[PDB]
């Protein structure tokens, strides 16, 4: 028979190590020869396995580049303007790959130009609070210093953003080892821990959903209109670069000014993590400077787009994407990730052989440049977005099938979390202590919900890849999943190598999964996934889980509002029209997952109105409007975080509204702006239940 | 049989003619309890004629009135302060209403209050050209001074909005007999003609799409967080008045300063037509004072919203829609166009009595508040956007069923044009001299198409009634269809009593349509459309017939640009992309055709999928971020012209930016408008032609 069994027992984990090893022999940098190459040999490859059709989908956008003969670097300089100390040129390479020509130095995408010299402000990890320290209590100004960070705890961007807003005039950023070194494990390449030479790559960015810097709004093709780099979508305006914990141990060492103000503020290091601003008496006339020289530059970058054509419904579509550019070899990330797609596509491939087809449309995508800002996959939506919006059933992400190897992660939208459980009671779990129980069982013991007993824990989707154009512009249900490390020891800080030019096949092969089964378990989860929604009669969305969620998300903001009772009287703040609007979709909801069941079942016209119904839930939450100043985050229910862009914020408008409220000068304005948002709000819930009404 | 044929011969002139005696006896202004009270009875009736279900949608939006006890007027003041002569304070009451309570004095809703004092300067219509004329020409500075305009031309908004960036403190519009007084034609109630103490009210927003100017983008709901007033949307900043030609005779004939440039600024009064500023040398020292005290009130409004459910697609809307709401008596706006509704919603109910029901959902709306700014149907739309943009087949307008009795009018999107010609042919000609022969060889002959030998003219939809939503906002094919004068000797300023008192059911059933065969052959085109968009096995849609006007359109727009080729050297400016996309359009939609009618045609997802993307081409011509300054206007082949709300304008984005282009400061910055403008229409064709491609 050709079921989802057949689809998943054809999936090896050998194959996957195979693709796995050969993704990654030479770096894939975004808009570079090889990259061009390796998207070639993918086509190819997919045409080979037996896709219908595969393309490549080219745009030209605006990626960025350090100058070869100009390298980027940091010095410590005396007042005689000598440099005393100067960071790396470049990461020490791994064993093997010494001669190997084309690694990236370290660098971050989009800096600026610049050569900045000041003294140094130490900001913690410069996420908002920690500004709120500095200048509210510590009463530190970074006006016109630099400003050194940890990475860690969120997105980059979000730093540099808070680091410019404070008026610094350049951002350093390093990897402390107490965020990035794991206690009890050896450095690469004897083990998985960052080794002090170690340097993290990655986009300084703050697109907001934007895509391609020059085009806001439209694809990138040859005949569109670019914005000049002074209009452009969300380019730091000063200089920032990324270093290793044995160059930053050299910078902060000499440290003066206030101590830090707690131990939340110290790493790992062997110096006091003295905020500043600059250096202690006998280094207080040297200063630190910053070089960098980095270019950006318009470059071309291509998708590779396949499709396997359904047999019953071709125009709808359930979409499996993962990115396939990388910082160097991508050991992690994607190439873990693509190989995993790589495998799904052979064995959708082989059952396409044997005369099957999938009942509705599957649309397979290698990306472009996401290590860039998601640019390949915005690009491709923005120029499909009518094909999209009206035919989009799912999307699965694909990126990086570990970060761990202790249990599963899933986040996703709550339309999904009902097909999750189900098919993971189905899959064998490959944990250690486990052997012939369901990986529903493992997941559960190991990362309970934090709400209900015997259920796993899913998390909201964030942000920092590529199903958020997807799902917070065009809003298509969207999901990922992949292997982590224990949620009770997670700092969330990612992997120590993240990032860096250890991040290799050995890496992986060694350390993470010798035996590929937990790429296996991925694998069968993101492939299953896709089967589910590709062949269910009725679309497998159980909307009765999004009412159960509403209520939490209604709960928690009116929570959050409840802080300020004074005001809410003052103001007449009401969230009844929200938790009202919150109870009628749970109401409908019900009575629609009856009619779903009761329907009659040889009603083909019921079966696709009732399909619709479902595929256009998601939709139903996007207000054309967008946010407060975030014209491309459209979703009223989940918007990343506006400090911290991998972090999912529900009800992000009225969140938005309410943060910080008590420092704003016009309260009457800024309460009036948190009713607009709770109207907002309440208006898009109820008008998304009566989509689940009957039609007429 | 329960066919067309039935529906069209159940269609009684005698049961229109009845309806709108019985809507005409009173007033029916929006938000006033007549009104209510009729909706209640419409209400109540499409009950009775066998609707599924019906219901009232209100919201409580901003509307405007006079002050009953502070009434509004104009005077000419003389140096003492004494006004020595004021403009009328109603019209006189046609013969039998002099006792009728609760007519609305003349007025223009939405102005502000305010008693300016100054010097006239005539502006003749106040349109774009006119205020060049006066400033670039003339030389003459309308800063401070108050405008005197005469109606005709563009929509009474437009003319508000130039008088105001040019800098006038009021307006006063009147109605000059060379615009409302066709030669030899007798003043009701001897005739159809404009009597000199006749006035015609009407708004003078400029809402560009946005609805209730407290809530855009929201319905006006009972939880509805609104704007204060200083910053809603589309309200005139200076006073406005209204008033006959017997006032303006006086206002006028004192006038001095310049000559009127030419003869197209003389109207038909015996007074020189000088352009000012002020008045002739003995009266010099007289001025011109406004007294205007109407309020702005948030106001309930109703519309009725009828369902009857469709056999097979219950799922899909046609939507019959308009106005219920009158300035006065409403003879002809809306009330002819009503009085069809009725009759349409009680044939169509006939049917469903004896069994049938048709393949799709239709929806009958009577609208309130059309007249205050498209009111009622935006806040419904925007309530119901979800639903009205997955499931939305067309929208069919329904105001005044006659302008005129010479020949029909429409006015549709080209998806129609086939449906409005196929239809026509099988309907009769009303007209005298062409018994016998069919309403399209009538139309043909009377109404040439300025472009094909054998076709009648068909116009672009400009703005100015309740389809504006559901065309230029949210992509849903539109229609409108009403008798009118000859297209030869018409004027573009309506009939003579338009939005006067005089519009009662008298003027129809003696001047225009004394046998009610016109009111019936309106209803057969408007029903027979409805009922062919809702029982058609394919939607009755020529993808092909957009084909061909989007060349006209690029033709158009390419002759625009060509008159500035030195520019279009220095700048780069290229329509290649633009016809390319219509080439493109042009090969896809015939593509498409082939297979809609090679179709397998007892394949029911290929139906559905064929229909649904017949649907949504419409749809794909909408941005979703919208006109630049105009985001509701979301429409990239049609929009409401910049300078005329009722006229039509295609590549609207394009044309904006071309327009007065050699008077721009930054001819780069002006053309590289030009170039985006370019790029945004050729991808959206593209993209609109791709949603008719093999859909995988
Ligand atoms: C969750 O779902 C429920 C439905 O179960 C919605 O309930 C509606 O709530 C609104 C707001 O409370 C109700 O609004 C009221 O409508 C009254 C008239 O209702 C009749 O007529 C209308 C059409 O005109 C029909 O739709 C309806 O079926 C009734 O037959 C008005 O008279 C009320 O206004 C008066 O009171 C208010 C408040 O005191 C004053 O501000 C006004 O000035 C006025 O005096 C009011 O507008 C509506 O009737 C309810 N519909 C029902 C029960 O079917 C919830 O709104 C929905 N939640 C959200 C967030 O949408
Ligand atoms: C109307 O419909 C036609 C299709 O019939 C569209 O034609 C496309 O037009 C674009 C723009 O001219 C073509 O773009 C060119 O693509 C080349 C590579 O094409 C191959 O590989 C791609 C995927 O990467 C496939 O999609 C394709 O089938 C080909 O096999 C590029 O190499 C070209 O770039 C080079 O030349 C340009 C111009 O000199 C330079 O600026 C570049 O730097 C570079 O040197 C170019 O990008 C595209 O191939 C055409 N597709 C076809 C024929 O299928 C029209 O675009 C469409 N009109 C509109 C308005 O959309
Ligand atoms: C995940 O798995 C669960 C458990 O199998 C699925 O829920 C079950 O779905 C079936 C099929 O719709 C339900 O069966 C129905 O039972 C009613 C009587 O109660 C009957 O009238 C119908 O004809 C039908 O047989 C079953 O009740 C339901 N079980 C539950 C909720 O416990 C669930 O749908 C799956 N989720 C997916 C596919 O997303
Ligand atoms: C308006 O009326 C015209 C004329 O009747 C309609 O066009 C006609 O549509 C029919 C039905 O699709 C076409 O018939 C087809 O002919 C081809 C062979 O040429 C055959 O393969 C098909 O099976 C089918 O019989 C007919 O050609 C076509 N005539 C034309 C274009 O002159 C038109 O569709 C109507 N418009 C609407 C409904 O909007
Ligand atoms: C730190 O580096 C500076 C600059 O050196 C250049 O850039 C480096 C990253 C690398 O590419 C070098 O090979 C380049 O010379 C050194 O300062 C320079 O020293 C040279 C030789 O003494 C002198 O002629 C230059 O003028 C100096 N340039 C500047 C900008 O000061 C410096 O010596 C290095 N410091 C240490 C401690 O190694
Ligand atoms: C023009 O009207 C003014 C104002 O009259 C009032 O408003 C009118 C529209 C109407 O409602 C009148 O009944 C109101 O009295 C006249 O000027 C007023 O004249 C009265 C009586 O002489 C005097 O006491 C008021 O102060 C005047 N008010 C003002 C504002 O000047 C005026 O006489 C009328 N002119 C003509 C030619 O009829
Ligand atoms: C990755 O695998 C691909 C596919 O097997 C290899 O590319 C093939 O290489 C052979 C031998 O050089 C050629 O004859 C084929 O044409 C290639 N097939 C393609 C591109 O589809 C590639 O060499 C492997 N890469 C590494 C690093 O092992
Ligand atoms: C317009 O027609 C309606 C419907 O026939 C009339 O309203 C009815 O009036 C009778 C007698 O007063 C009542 O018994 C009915 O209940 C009414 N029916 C409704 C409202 O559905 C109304 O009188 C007519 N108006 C005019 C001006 O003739
Ligand atoms: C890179 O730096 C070199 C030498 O220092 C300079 O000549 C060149 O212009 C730079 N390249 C770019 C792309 O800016
Ligand atoms: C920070 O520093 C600059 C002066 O260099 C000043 O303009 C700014 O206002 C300072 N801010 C505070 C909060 O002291
Ligand atoms: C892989 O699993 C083992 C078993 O707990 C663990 O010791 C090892 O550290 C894990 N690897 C990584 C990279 O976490
Ligand atoms: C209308 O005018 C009267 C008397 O001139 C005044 O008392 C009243 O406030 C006004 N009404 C409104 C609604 O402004
Ligand atoms: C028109 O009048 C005012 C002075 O009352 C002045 O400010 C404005 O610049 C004048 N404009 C022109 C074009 O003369
Ligand atoms: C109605 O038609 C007749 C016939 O040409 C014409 O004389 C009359 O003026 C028409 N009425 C109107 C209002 O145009
Ligand atoms: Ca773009
Ligand atoms: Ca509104
Ligand atoms: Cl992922
Ligand atoms: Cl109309
Ligand atoms: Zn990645
Ligand atoms: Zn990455
Ligand atoms: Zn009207
Ligand atoms: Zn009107």
């Amino acid at each position: 028979k050709h079921n989802m069994k057949a689809f998943l027992d054809e999936l090896k984990a050998e194959n996957i190590k195979k693709f796995l090893y050969n993704f990654t022999q030479i770096p894939h940098l975004a808009g570079t020869e090889q990259n061009f190459q390796l998207a070639k040999q993918i086509q190819s490859q997919w045409k080979e396995f037996g896709l219908d059709s595969v393309e490549l989908a080219h745009y030209d956008v605006l990626l960025s580049y350090p100058n070869k003969t100009h390298p980027n670097y940091i010095s410590i300089i005396n007042e005689d303007g000598n440099e005393i100390f100067n960071t790396s040129l470049f990461e020490p390479p791994p064993p093997g790959y010494e001669n190997v020509s084309d690694i990236v130095p370290p660098f971050s995408a989009f800096s600026p130009q610049g050569m900045p010299e000041g003294d140094l402000v130490y900001v913690n990890y410069a996420r908002t609070e920690d500004f709120f320290k500095l200048e509210r209590d510590m009463k530190i100004n970074c006006s016109g210093k630099i400003v050194i960070a940890r990475y860690g705890k969120v997105f980059r961007g979000n730093k540099v953003k808070n680091a410019q807003l404070a008026g610094a005039k350049g951002v350093i950023l390093y990897s402390d080892p107490a965020d990035y070194f794991a206690p009890g494990v050896k450095s690469y390449p004897d083990g998985w821990n960052l080794p002090g030479g170690g340097v993290q790559r990655g986009n300084i960015l703050n697109l907001n959903g934007a895509g391609d810097p020059l085009t806001p709004g439209y694809p990138a093709n040859e005949y569109a209109y670019r914005r000049g780099i002074a209009e452009a979508v969300g380019l730091p305006s000063i200089p920032v670069h990324p270093i290793g914990y044995y160059d930053a141990q050299k910078l902060l060492e000499k440290m003066g000014g206030s101590a830090p103000p707690d131990s939340s503020w110290r790493g790992s290091l062997k110096v006091p993590y003295n905020v500043g601003p600059g250096f202690t008496g006998n280094f207080s006339t040297q200063k630190v400077k910053m070089h960098i020289h980095s270019t950006n530059e318009v470059t071309r970058i291509y998708n590779v787009i396949g499709t396997l054509r359904g047999a019953v419904e071709p125009d709808r579509y359930v979409i499996l994407g993962g990115h396939r550019d990388s910082w160097v070899f991508g050991g992690i990330d994607p190439q873990s990730g693509a190989a995993v797609v790589h495998e799904i596509v052979r064995s959708f491939g082989t059952l396409k052989k044997e005369g099957w087809r999938p009942r509705r449309t599957i649309l397979f995508a290698s990306w472009d440049a996401e290590e860039f800002g998601l640019l390949g996959s915005t690009e491709w939506a923005e120029e499909n977005s009518r094909l999209l919006q009206e035919r989009g059933v799912a999307y699965i992400n694909a990126d990086s099938s570990i970060e761990g190897n202790y249990t599963l992660r899933v986040d996703c939208t709550p339309l999904m979390y009902s097909l999750v459980h189900n098919l993971t009671k189905e899959l064998k779990s490959p944990d250690e202590g486990f052997e012939g129980k369901s990986l529903y069982e493992s997941w559960t013991k190991k990362s309970p919900s934090p709400e209900f007993s015997g259920m796993p824990r899913i998390s909201k989707l964030g942000s920092g890849n590529d199903f958020e154009v997807f799902f917070q512009r065009l809003g298509i249900a969207s999901g990922r999943a992949r292997y982590t490390k224990n949620w009770e020891t997670n700092k969330f800080s990612g992997y120590p190598l993240y990032h860096s030019v250890y991040e290799t096949y050995e890496l992986v092969e060694k350390f993470y999964d010798p035996m590929f089964k937990y790429h296996l378990t991925v694998a069968q989860v993101r492939g299953g996934m896709v089967f589910e929604l590709a062949n269910s009669i009725v679309l497998p969305f159980d909307c009765r889980d999004y009412a159960v969620v509403l209520r939490k998300y209604a709960d928690k903001i009116y929570s959050i509002s409840m802080k300020h009772p004074q005001e809410m009287k003052t103001y007449s703040v009401s969230f009844d029209s929200l938790f009202s609007a919150v109870k009628n979709f749970t109401e409908i909801a019900s009575k629609f997952s009856e009619r779903l069941q009761d329907f009659d079942k040889s009603n083909p016209i019921v079966l696709r109105m009732m399909n619709d119904q479902l595929m256009f839930l998601e939709r139903a939450f996007i207000d054309p409007l967008g946010l407060p100043d975030r014209p491309f985050y459209r979703h009223v229910i989940y918007a990343p975080s506006s400090h911290n862009k991998y972090a999912g914020e529900s009800f992000p408008g009225i969140y938005d509204a309410l943060f910080d409220i008590e420092s704003k000068v016009d309260p009457s304005k800024a309460w009036g702006e948190v009713k607009r948002q709770i109207y907002v709000a309440a208006f898009t819930v109820q008008a998304a239940a009566e989509t689940l009404s009957e039609v007429a």
